[PDB]
């Protein structure tokens, strides 16, 4: 059994991460392990709802505002629940990392015992007193991204720029163990995850693309598709990282001013990096997600994730519509 | 702090079950606890896929073949994986119960860390040497039904004909603890669970019904709908038992011979009883599921489950079609 | 590996126990598992003292008062804390067994994190409404005896008259696993367990025996001795079952009325049977413990247990004194 | 619940320890948690005997050789099983701490499911080799043990009292359960290996003889005894409810000044006992003031209720003057 701790040390010896980033990823993994234990207790733990999300915000903020006492090397932190990033305390040393944290992904499933998750992303603080504006970096500047999925088992999935790697929580030991090295997303797929209840709100190339999925063998695609919609992004992506697929949360006309539903800095960029590092693709329908220069901390963006040939197909429907 | 064991003893003192059925439900609860532990280990423990299902068939069949040594009171057992029911060994005392067991519900999710489940149903043996034909009873003759859902928490949901009750596994104690007495499914809902990739294969009233769901506030329904599709029936019904909704797996033309996807005896009937004991409805689109006289052990049937007003609406679409 | 449940089923197939006794031993094992969990939590869980003993009496008497609902087949129960035996409820089926239960052995160690234990003994009820007098049977009439020791690991040690066998609790599974079949106590030893602070109170042969142990190689014994005194009888005897030794709690003059410290029915007889079934000896210093016909349920008796040659030597000192 | 982690952070804000010592105590706590899990599995896990001790030395030396990767701030490490101290790797940053580690205390109990323990001691490296470890016990900046019993408990001092934490097995974290442990000044409980009686020097035999005489002798009260042969377990009882623990000089190996080791056992347990109001003496002098001569020096040990230790010392001083 190859422990996460030995894995991160090997990553330092290979020269892919320094000691500071290894220790920060350790703080996060311990935080996710704490979240895992609370979620695992269900209604017996008191965490089990907007109240469930607030309690995980509490557990997340506590661990992460003491993170520098235990090797976080953080300059600043940004939580999906808060409007602005928060500075690190003066009582502990400051480091050169910006952490973005999504404590509870898949909030509508917290009460109904479907897998939920935590998403995190690590940027570098530009070469002090970092503020909101220091977080506005393209996804390609992430130095680490990952999620922890709380399901029948607890799994940490991470990348530091050299592939995407899955670890399973050994509950007896309280430690993560490497269980899938170098996750690989097959280039093609017959499985799509999209919220089909939003069909009438999508723009035309999006409706044309899905309509062809439905037509299957009887349509231009020549093969039949199947679908899932878990409404935990972490669960849908975890399936895609395991056996391929496409996940889509596109623009829709319900809130026309909103560029999308998922947030660029907290969800699209970290999941996008994991997917690319597993050979997947991560696009808005029209452009590469990781190259967007963010304008605001909480910017929304359409998300097309997964098997790269299928993302390429979906992108083509959009470019062909724009060019018609 | 209300233990499953004490709950069942109260059910006996209340005259709703006898000692034999209480002990069989204890055997089932223990078997689900063991499955829960194996699934919680992920790739570290064993289940981690056809190989995953076979390992769960083995863990289930071992405990269930020694059930009568520990209060099973079983005359015969039928596993969803086996073509035929199996008699219990003569070495241990025989009882008056027929057990239907579905060891792994949601098999396409076993390897991707989404909630899966076990489903079980208890019939009374007619008054010796029962075979497949002794299992062919309408769902209204079930004396017990339930499932165990392996999610971020492990929960056992059960009925013996006096409401539907959810217990959460206390992993420290190894025992189930009552966490929701008298589950109730709201009469109306705005959530549907159906595999929308199969749209082109449905019959017309099914397509008209779903088309109106998609139309939402701009169509005859006057309200917008949201959807999930987890492809673990236990997870979708567990959401409905918690907060309402409708779950549909209808007839489709992909395999025109088959009346449906889900099995009447192993899936529709036990989940149907749980849903009804929580104030929901359980219909084929045209008739009450629990009144069907089964013709074969592995009979398939279309399934419309959940909020009773929404199920009623779906049924109306079909009855109106048959009458036009 | 080899589960306690399967071990007991094999013991039934061999004709050494029936189904009733197997199920009762299961009830006891389950109760010891629950005590084990409470004790493992220390001050965090509840047990942490007379209040500690009372909390264990409560946990024990609760499980044992519903024992016949789960296969206890008990006619009556006697706890060392209670003055008299208690009948089983008429609401549940009555059986043919008398259970003697010592919930907390080594009570002076409960608060200082030294191994403690539970001791139990099973008699058959003579062929209705058994009272204290039905329990007054010689230890040779026990059909089962054992203890559970709560140490750094939890282990159940048991005999049903065919050797003594140790099972280790697998905390992940919640089940006992065979870890030493056919425990054997070496005939000779160099280790003694006695409370040396009571030396001035012992009778003369007892003082000469121990004086010779102290003299070691420079005295008549020709070998040096080492000693322990834990003041948990289960821990001292557990060492003896693992690697030999002698355990002595003799008569003393502090309370001249009292024949000894340990109780014949709750401590001497069950531990004596386990030691004998492991090839050791169990004597009062003058006669075989398991042949004593008890006069009262709480009779005390001196105890010399362990390596049979060493026990024989201790007995010789006393017989030579009585004959001089 | 008050977590060890929050406890250690308050100790830094109070100015009693710095960030380096807090993180090192965290490394040790994690290492003891890992030992605890292995020991809890008994024969089911592997460790359960010299083979048991070696497997625990392996688990211990592995974690401690990467300690500086996780905030050890170690300059060198010394294990009871090894002859000499071991330097820390150059790959990781060096710190200012000397760690002495006793991975398995009470080795004769590892196979028979009686409480065993780990003992540790932290010195500061002067501004490193074996000789750098030769500091009197009064220069320890931290000491403690972890006792693996029915529960797992970490007992610790950093020079401001002695404090017990209980392992919450579900959470994997230590929780404060006895703040400011206090050893009552007097006692009626003694822990000594009575099988060694004929080997003790005269004052030791007279002292024990008077315990046995009890109310019929000069002491005027009756005594009771334990001997667990895990030092951590006997001292843990004393830290909970008083008593005296004695492993004296004896004539079986006359060259050896005692059985227990000064650096790995006597000094750390002595500091915990003193910080709980107890006393820690050789029978003739204060243990924590001894200047060690060698890393593995042995010393007689009299620990616990200070009045009872003082009584034991008086028997010896009177003998040396008679």
């Amino acid at each position: 059994h190859h422990m996460l701790t030995r894995f991160l040390i090997q990553e330092q010896h290979a020269g892919r991460i320094n000691a500071d980033l290894r220790q920060l990823i350790a703080v996060v993994a311990r935080a996710c392990t704490s979240i895992s234990i609370a979620v695992s207790k269900g209604a017996l733990g008191g965490v089990l709802q907007g109240e469930a999300q607030k309690k995980l915000d509490v557990i997340s903020n506590e661990i992460l505002l003491e993170a520098n006492a235990w090797g976080g090397h953080l300059a600043a932190c940004a939580s999906e629940e808060m409007d602005h990033s928060q500075p690190v305390p003066d009582i502990y040393p400051r480091g050169d990392f910006l952490l973005l944290f999504d404590p509870l992904d898949g909030s509508s499933n917290i009460d109904v015992n479907v897998s939920v998750g935590t998403i995190f992303s690590v940027l570098r603080c530009p070469t002090e007193l970092p503020g909101d504006d220091a977080f506005l970096q393209p996804g390609s500047k992430q130095i680490a991204a990952g999620y922890c999925i709380y399901g029948p088992s607890t799994q940490l999935v991470l990348t530091v720029g050299h592939g995407t790697h899955a670890f399973t929580l050994d509950r007896e030991k309280g430690e993560f163990v490497l269980t899938t090295e170098n996750m690989q997303i097959p280039a093609a797929t017959q499985e799509f995850a999209i919220n089909m209840s939003n069909q009438r709100h999508w723009e035309a190339p999006m409706q044309a693309y899905v309509g062809d999925l439905l037509a299957g063998k009887e349509g231009t695609r020549g093969k039949n598709f199947n679908m899932r919609w878990i409404a935990s992004m972490v669960a849908d992506v975890h399936r895609i990282l395991t056996r391929g697929g496409i996940f889509i949360y596109p623009w829709d006309k319900k809130d026309p001013s909103k560029a999308g539903k998922l947030r660029l800095m907290y969800e699209a960029n970290p999941m996008g990096l994991l997917v690319e590092q597993a050979g997947g693709a991560a696009w808005t329908g029209r452009e590469r997600i990781l190259d967007i220069q963010p304008d605001q901390l909480h910017q929304r963006v359409p998300v097309f994730l997964g098997s790269r040939e299928e993302v390429a197909e979906a992108v083509r429907y959009h470019h062909a519509h724009d060019n018609a």
